[PDB]
DNA sequence: GCAACACAAATAC
DNA sequence: GTATTTGTGTTG
């Protein structure tokens, strides 16, 4: 009933079937690494403003709750959380030197603002993209928002234990043994130590994440997850890595800056799930309905 | 179909 | 021992 994989952590993935065992909420069980993702493709490529070397990029993102691998099969439930994580890293540069330089992009050089994440969902079978929504932990006693761009300096991946024990702490002693794991405080270093061009103090706020956690996400309500053919749709869910730049032919979404004007989140690079099940609300996708 | 409302069980403190 | 968080039962 339960299949047990080892995380690279020590801690253990225990992958069950809703349909057949009913956990509780709040079981250490209900948390799990999900699917891995794969590189779907690199986008722009930048370069170190005077060096002229090219940056090179890895998105290293994980699904910490909400899909099972079940019959071959990587499941989620419509009306359950899921949570993904997300860092990415600079092979050729270390974080010091990349926070004090300044970075284009080669298309003819537009200069990179900061970088970022964001994540969608997508139906796989014909890339059609799917309403994803979270909440807060007061879930309907507070607001609903939809995943947003992230932005972030490069960081390795904390691992699913540390991602399992920072998901829901309110303790202010607790909040400072993890702060220097999820952000950056650019008020705190040495302002004398940077150049007005460099990278870090074009980021929008002091407070840059150096780990992007979208935690408590769902797929929206409305979704169907069925096809006309009774066959199960198979979505995917995608991290797309980018660079934000002033706009003053390569894919990019528009985005509100700071100032209130239209920028462009630059794609950089994208990575997604393989296939994934949703199990909708019905009674039967349920234990309780045996 | 689905929003809103309910119950319950383990975590966080 | 209390409050919070979250899977999932129920309603209309």
């Amino acid at each position: 009933v339960i299949l047990t994989q080892l995380n690279e952590d020590g801690t253990t993935s225990n992958y069950f079937d809703k349909r057949k065992l009913k956990i509780a909420p709040r079981s250490t069980l209900q948390f799990k690494v999900g699917p891995p993702f794969e590189l779907v493709r690199d986008y722009c490529p930048v370069v170190e403003s005077h060096t002229g070397r090219t940056l090179d990029l890895r998105i290293i993102p994980r699904i910490d709750r909400g899909f099972d691998h079940i019959d071959e099969e990587w499941v989620g439930y419509k009306r359950n959380y899921f949570t993904l994580v997300s860092t990415f890293e600079t092979a050729n540069c270390d974080l010091d030197t990349f926070l004090k330089s300044s970075f284009d992009l080669l298309v003819g050089r537009l200069r990179v603002q900061y970088f970022a994440i964001k994540i969608k969902a997508k139906n796989d079978d014909d890339d059609t993209e799917i309403n994803l929504v979270q909440h807060t932990a007061k879930r309907d006693k507070g607001p609903q928002f939809c995943p947003s761009v992230c932005p972030l300096v490069p960081s390795p991946l904390p691992k699913h234990q540390t991602i399992r024990e920072a998901s829901n702490v309110r303790n202010i002693t607790k909040m400072k043994k993890y702060d220097s794991t999820f952000y950056l405080h650019r008020d705190h270093v040495n302002y004398e130590e940077y150049g007005v061009d460099s990278l870090l103090f074009s980021y929008p706020e002091d407070s840059i994440q150096k780990v992007a956690r979208y935690e408590r996400v769902q797929f929206a309500s409305s979704i169907s997850v069925k096809k006309p053919s009774q066959q199960n749709k198979h979505f995917s869910l995608h991290v797309i890595l980018g660079a934000v730049v002033d706009p003053d032919g390569i894919p990019y979404d528009e985005l509100a800056l700071k100032n209130g004007s239209k920028g462009m989140f630059v794609y950089l690079q994208e990575m997604k799930t393989p296939p994934l099940i949703i199990r909708g609300r019905s009674p039967s996708n349920y234990a309780s309905s045996q």
